[PDB]
This record gives structure tokens, sequence and C-alpha cells, in this order.
């Protein structure tokens, strides 16, 4: 399997204008019929090279007549001798119920449906499968009624018929050209949730979400979300929908989480269906942000869509950065930024120093599915979001328009976008171009020096960026660094030069620079890399003093917060080093204080305190060390739940108490409220045993609804309470006939501190709830295993590699994107110790050499094993 390269983009020698389709549908064998009107933009000579895979090609027409001057080759279908335009009549079948690697099309329960981002398309008939090429389609469908009464595609509906022995078509038309990743088509029988939203000038859109029947009743809420995210997007950039069809459906056999289909939205159900018994919070907003996200990419990707993917974070990044903002905006911003740092540190950041490192843009991928990444989504928001602080709202909206004036109807690169943004706003972001191109994370070293004599403060900032395995060469970024300087009481120390004020956003341009600010008229407290202004590592050397002011005075929630992560660090660390040698957790008086101070502030959000009350996850601790011990991870992260649960114990009581709420709602302060609430049970459950089990099993029996219901079963697998079999036990009982559900049942199963977890996963593997042929099982079962428990998948032993490697050896066959994803633990072997290292090589040896490996798996093993 062959490496792509950024460096070769080449302009296309064809060009297709538009393309008429018919699908006759069955599931073991769909003819497909292509009617492409096409344009020679090269030489003369050159052959037209469409893609195509396993696909069975039945004729071959150019205008008409039956053409003899083509040939197959490996993954194509070369055509010589043609004219400057021309009419390209290929039919070809293909075997949806074969397919279960779930790209082109295939089954999902009885449904047909497609994925075709990012070369999916070419499973479904020879295409120019490259999103720079833009048509008009035309969609017809063929099916037999009772199996498959709706039929949808892009667009709008423009003709209807029925046709002997029980079969019927429908036509559609998107006038909007589109890359061919962007094509969906549905067929099934489904319930529909039908209701409409009016944009601001006037335009009433036809909204309609299908679900499985029977799920009609878990509809509205994403319903809901869509409208609430035509509004949003109106009322912050603009933009509204430019059709008057809006339709999504949920399918439970999806790879990813959703996909932005012009006017066909695809979702995974796990991203559409919630009832209050059902979903938690958590759900809530997350279906919340994934029709967002979704709706957002109408403008940012369908009608500004990729020159080539390598170009993927032009639409990724700023549309995860629209989601973000939509939550932010109507949630609490502060716990937005927050839960995305907490992401970026502890994910991203071990991404960008893996074997898979990659650039925001990458400069060579081998198959681009794998590059669908924490770092092309969350970094490259990240960059974005550096635009906005360079910019301010006012510009960075100016460059959105400018953006969208210049590139609507055509496929973009990055460079087009920051050019829009610079033109805009006249701001110079050349080196800024350097973030686009440039992997792993950068790491910025401060200094201070206060000088009394003349009331100056002094901030040496130097950084530097480690070699990644994919790049030697490092160079100095633009980092915008936000700094405010605290005073005695509390107050902002207004920052200026020479009689000057001067911005709080500071220009880190060099590998190292010095900024002096003057009347500085007492010695500061700083907060250092404000709201995360860059997405780099922070070096100073604060003091406990200093946190904790941080946490009792900074402006933002956000410094709060990690201030005080930032005073738990240094504990972390400490207390790892210590379990290493058998001694127990240590922890000054004065930090338990801090937290009681938060515990007991009644001025805080509690939507705040609770972020605070969330230990960092293993995940988060992990990125504070060169070499990770995960078994000491968790046990540190154990013992101090434990410590603080004893030190805290009647003020974690008093707050779980007060915060009680009798009615259950999806706003945002009762959120935060049971946040919190649930935030102290979490402690209570690690605290005396006997009231834990009571407290945990009565919030469990009483609940009304599943967060509080979840937060009580997940304390009493954490904590290993008496009351956690029989509380296991009923909700299987309960919920084993609901997928989704049970989804979290398995997660709670996987993610057990128990010592005997892999034998009850490996278990697991047999149960009713379970199969190998639903992606959101396998992740829920064996990835949340493999990638979220880390101390029993790192197990001395190596039975936890020895498991993946079997899971993987299925799955490699059946579905290379769910591999490739659950193979990612495995890929960090460099991280661990050298006896864990072995063994992890070993395994990635094994599926070296299976037969058949997915050029999705050879990629990573390759990486890794270099
Ligand atoms: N394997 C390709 C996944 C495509 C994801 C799709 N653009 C949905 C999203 O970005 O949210
Ligand atoms: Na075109
Ligand atoms: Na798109
Ligand atoms: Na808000
Ligand atoms: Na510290
Ligand atoms: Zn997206």
């Amino acid at each position: 399997p062959q490496a792509k390269y950024r460096h070769d983009y080449r302009a296309p020698d064809y060009q297709i204008t538009d393309i008429d389709l018919t699908f006759d549908l069955d599931a073991q064998k769909t003819v497909v019929t292509a009617v492409s009107q096409a344009v020679r933009h090269g030489a003369s000579d050159a052959p037209l090279r469409l893609n195509g895979e396993d696909l069975k090609l039945v004729s071959v027409h150019i205008n008409d007549e039956p053409w003899t001057a083509w040939k197959e080759e490996e993954g194509a279908l070369v055509i010589s001798n043609l004219p400057e335009r021309f009419t390209l009549k290929i039919i070809n079948e293909i075997s949806p119920a074969a397919n279960t690697a779930l790209e082109g099309l295939y089954q999902s329960g009885d449904a047909l449906c497609t994925q075709c981002e990012a070369e999916g398309f070419r499973h479904i008939t020879y295409y120019l499968d490259r999103p720079d090429v833009l048509a008009r389609f035309t969609t017809k469908i063929i099916a037999d009624k009772i199996k498959y009464p709706f039929l949808l595609s892009n667009g709008n509906r423009v003709a209807q018929g029925e046709l002997e022995n029980g079969r019927h078509w429908v036509q559609w038309q998107d006038p909007f050209p589109k890359p061919c990743y962007l094509f969906a088509l549905v067929a099934g029988d489904f319930d529909v949730l039908r209701d409409t939203f009016t944009t601001r000038s006037g335009r009433e859109v036809a909204l309609e979400l299908y679900v499985d029947r029977g799920n009609l009743d878990r509809a509205p809420w994403a319903m809901t979300s869509l409208k609430n995210s035509m509004k949003w997007d109106e009322e912050r950039f603009g933009l509204e929908y430019d059709l008057d069809i809006y339709m999504i459906v949920a399918v439970d056999f999806f790879n990813m989480g959703a996909m932005e289909n012009k006017g066909l939205n695809i979702f995974n159900s796990k991203y559409v269906l919630a009832r209050t018994d059902t979903a938690t919070d958590k759900d809530y907003l997350d279906i919340e942000r994934v029709i967002g996200h979704e709706y957002f990419h109408n403008w940012t990707g369908n009608r500004v869509t990729c020159r080539d993917w390598f170009q993927l974070s032009l639409k990724e990044g700023l549309t995860v950065f629209r989601d973000q903002e939509f939550s932010s905006d109507l949630g609490s911003r502060a716990v937005n930024r927050i839960n995305n740092v907490r992401t970026m540190r502890g994910l991203q950041f071990a991404e960008d120093a893996s074997p898979m490192a990659h650039p925001i843009r990458p400069d060579m991928v081998i198959e681009m599915n794998n590059f669908y990444t924490l770092t092309v989504y969350e970094k490259g928001a990240e960059v974005i979001r550096m635009i906005h602080t360079l910019l301010g709202e006012e510009n960075f909206q100016k460059g959105m328009q400018l953006y969208f004036e210049r590139h609507d109807g055509s496929a973009a690169t990055c460079d087009d976008f920051v050019q829009a943004m610079e033109d805009a706003s006249n701001v110079d972001l050349s080196h800024f171009r350097r973030w686009y191109s440039q992997s792993g994370t950068p790491i910025v070293t401060v200094k201070d020096d206060y000088n009394p004599e003349t009331e100056q403060y002094t901030l040496t900032i130097s950084q530097r960026t480690p070699a990644t395995p994919d790049q030697a060469e490092k160079q100095p970024l633009h980092i915008p660094f936000a700094i405010e300087l605290y005073d005695n009481e509390g107050k902002v120390i207004p920052l200026q030069k020479g009689g000057h004020p001067v911005n709080s956003v500071l220009n880190v341009t060099q590998a190292e620079q010095t900024f002096v600010f003057d009347n500085v008229y007492f010695q500061p407290v700083p907060a250092l890399l404000c709201e995360f202004s860059a997405p780099v590592k922070l070096e100073y050397k604060w003091s406990d003093q200093q946190l904790t002011f941080l946490m009792r005075h900074a402006r933002n929630d956000f410094s709060r917060w990690d201030a005080a992560q930032s005073l738990l660090a240094t504990y972390i660390k400490l207390n790892v080093a210590r379990h290493q040698q058998g001694q127990p957790l240590s922890l000054p008086v004065h930090v338990a204080d801090a937290f009681r101070a938060v515990l007991l502030d009644e001025k805080i959000d509690p939507a705040l305190a609770a972020e605070i009350l969330t230990l960092p996850s293993v995940n988060e601790m992990a990125e504070l060390f060169d070499i990770i011990d995960p078994i000491a991870i968790a046990e540190v992260r154990e013992a101090l739940t434990r410590t603080l649960a004893t030190e805290l114990a009647d003020e974690l009581l008093a707050i779980y108490n007060a915060n009680y709420q009798s009615e259950y709602r999806v706003e945002h302060e009762d959120i935060a409220k049971r946040t919190l609430r649930n935030a102290c049970l979490r402690f209570l459950a690690f605290g005396e045993t006997h009231l834990a089990d009571v407290l945990v099993s009565k919030q469990f029996h009483e609940a009304n609804n599943m967060t509080d219901a979840l937060a009580a079963l997940s304390a009493a697998v954490a904590a290993q309470l008496p009351c956690r079999d029989a509380l296991m036990q009923e909700y299987d009982d309960k919920w084993h006939q609901n997928g989704l559900v049970m989804d979290k049942w398995f997660i709670l199963q996987a993610t057990s501190p128990a010592a005997n977890v892999l034998e009850t996963v490996r278990g697991l593997l047999q149960h009713r709830s379970f199969t190998m042929s639903n992606p959101n099982r396998i992740r829920s079962l064996i990835g949340a295993f493999a990638g979220s428990n880390p101390a029993a998948f790192h197990a001395e032993d190596g039975s936890g590699y020895l498991f993946l490697v079997e899971m993987l050896t299925d799955l490699n066959s059946r579905n290379p994107q769910v591999a490739s994803r659950l193979i990612e633990p495995l890929i960090r072997l460099k991280r661990y110790d050298a006896k864990r290292q072995e063994k992890m090589r070993a395994a990635l040896e094994q599926l070296k050499g299976l037969e058949n490996l997915s050029g999705d798996l050879y990629e990573k093993i390759t990486k890794a094993l270099a």
C-alpha cells in the first residue's frame, strides 16, 4: 500500500460537471447506472483514470457508443482516446450485504445506507473520487416497496413512480455542485419526526428526522438541537440554510459519529436518540454538539469544500471551532473551554508525540481514514481559535465573509483560509502558517523578574518543539501568549509600557524574547497562557500559594480551574514516584484546604466547582511524565480520591445534599448543580464504606434520570463497593434489549479496577447485547478496555496486548476502520518501560504478519515499529 504526498497535488486531467445515477437496489446485488458529463482540462492524449474498488463492471459507453479503448487496473478504470467533452455511461454491480467495512453502500440492520467520506464513492461506481471534482447530482432509486418504503438522497424530491412487482422509485436532485464524498443514499422503513424552521429572511425549511420504528420518543431533543443550531449559525456567523429540506437519518451501524452529506446527514444513532431515562446530561450535550457540528459543515465543508484530503482540517478544525463556540454560547463557556483543554492536553498531546504524529495539514498519508484525528480536529480548532485570538471577533468575521465570498462553490486550501483572514484583517499571518506544517507540541518556558527600583516586571519566554518521528526540523511558531498580572488584593494590574497600554496577548514569535511591563506597582502573581491561548506545554515554576491565590482571585473561571490543575500536578508526580518505591500518598494539608475552600465558596459557579473536583483523568495525568507507569497512575488517582474523600467528608456530604433537585431538567443551571452533586458522590463513594454503599445504592434506586443512576453505578464499580454486583445485574436485567444504554454498562465493565477485569471482558464477548458486527458495541467493550483501562491493558503479564491482538485479527478482515481505532493504545509503546515495550512490539509484529493486512493497520504498525 502506497503513500500519497501533499506536494504531488495536481489539478485533474478531467472534470465531471453533472452526474445522473440510477440505483436498482437489492441487498445481495445492486445495479448502478452512472451517466456523467465530462470535460477534459489536460493534455489531448491523457486517458481518463477513474477510481473504483470492488465493483463488477458491466458496461462502458461514451456518447452512447460501446467503448473498446479502456482497461482495468488495480483500483481503476483507464479510458483512452476521448473527445474533449462527452457523456460517460457506466453500468456496474455492488453487494451491500457483503460490505462489513461500512464504506460505500452497505446494510445497517434492514436499511441500506451510504458512507462516502473520504473515498467510499469509488466503492459504488467508477468515478473521479476526489474532492476538487464537483458535480451536480441527480439520483434515481428503485426498490421493493415493502422492504424500502422510504428512498432518500441529497436535495429535493423531483419524481416518483410505481412499477410492476411491488417496486417503486423516487428521483432526487441537488442543485449545489458537490464532491462525491457528500453523496448519500438511504433506503428503508423508518418512523419520521417532522418539524420546520423559518430562517431569519423567511425561508421555511422542512426538517425530517428518520429513526428506527419504535424510537420516535427519543427524537425530539435532536430536532430541538437542529433548530438551535440553525438559529445560532444565523446569530453568530450570519449563515442561513440554503435548501427547503433538511433530513437526518439515525442508523445503528456506523463507523464514526455522523456525516454531513448535503441535505441528508446520516448519524450514528448514539448521537441522536435521547430520553431522560436512557441518556445522561453528557449524551444530551454530545447530541447537541454533533448535530451542530454536522449542520455547521453546510458552509464550512459543503458550500466550501477541500481541494484534496491533505486539507481536511480546513473543514474539520473550523467546524470543530464552530461546534465549540455553539456549545459555549448556549451553555457554560468555562466548562466547554476546560473540557476541550482536558482533551487537548490529555489525548491530543500524546498523539503529537506518537509515531502517528502529523501536522494539522498532513504531508503524507497512506490511508486517509487514519487522519480523522484529534490533531486534525482539536488541534485544528485550536489553530482556528489562535487566529480568532490574534484578530478579535470582528476581524475574524470579516475573514469568514471574505473566505466565503472568494471560495463559495469551490474546493479550497488551508492556505486560502489563512489568506482570507490576513486580507480581511491586515494582520500578518505568514509566520503563523507554520502551525499548518509543523507537528508536535511546543514547550514554552517562562522566567520572571520583579524590579522594585523601577516597578518593572520582566518575562523571559522561550519555545522549542522537540523532534517528532515525522519531522527532524522544527522552527519557532507564532504563539499568542495571553497573560494577566494580579496585585496584592487580587485586582488586575493594567499592562503597559513607556506610558502606553499594551495588549495582554503577547506575540511569542522567536526562540527567545523578553517583555517588560512598567508601572507594576506591586509584585504580581501572573496568570500565564490564559484560556489556553496556544496549544503548548507551559514550563513555569509556580509556588502553591501563587496557585491558590489564582484559585481564589483569577477573573476567568478557566484560570482558576487551571491553577488547581497545576497545584495537583506537583503532587501527582510526587506520588507516582512514591508509589513506585512502595510509599503511600503524601499531600500537604494546605492543598486539601484549597479544595475545601472551593466546596464552601458560595459565590463560585457550581459548574466551576464541579470541574475543580473532577480530578485529572489517567490520560491527563500521563501527560505529566516522559515514561508512563499506568498502574502507578491509576493507584495514585484512587489514593488521592480516598485522601480527599476523608479530609473533606463533611463538606462533600453537605454539598451533595444541598444540590439535590427533585425535578430533572436539561438546562444549564440544573446540569451544573447535578454535575457538582455527582462529583461529591464520587469522592463519598471512596470514603467510609458503609455510608458509601448506602448513598450510592440509594441514588441508583431513587434516581429519576439516567445521569443520577449512571453516576451511582459508575461509583459502585470504581470504588468496588458491596452493592456493585447487584446494581450491575439490575441494569443488565432492565436494559439488555437496549444497545445504546448497554454500551454504558460495557464501558463500566471494561474500565473496572477489579483484578479479574480481563476475564470479565472476554466473557462479555458472549453477552446477549454484544456483537462484533456493531462498531458501537465493539468500542464500548474492547475499545474501552484497551483505551480507557490502561492499568489492566498494560498488566505486567502482557495479557492485555494478547487480547487486543486476537480482537484485531478478527477486525482487520471485518472492519479495518474500527480496527485502526482500536490499535491506537499499542502504537504508543515508546512511552512505556522496556519490558512493556518488548511485549507491545511483539504484539505489533504478530499483527504485521496477518494475511490480508489492511492498509489502515499497516500504516500505523509500520510507523510504530520504525
Ligand atoms: N472516515 C471519515 C469520517 C468523516 C467524518 C465526517 N466529516 C463527520 C464529521 O466530521 O463530524
Ligand atoms: Na466539475
Ligand atoms: Na464537508
Ligand atoms: Na454561555
Ligand atoms: Na504545582
Ligand atoms: Zn466534521
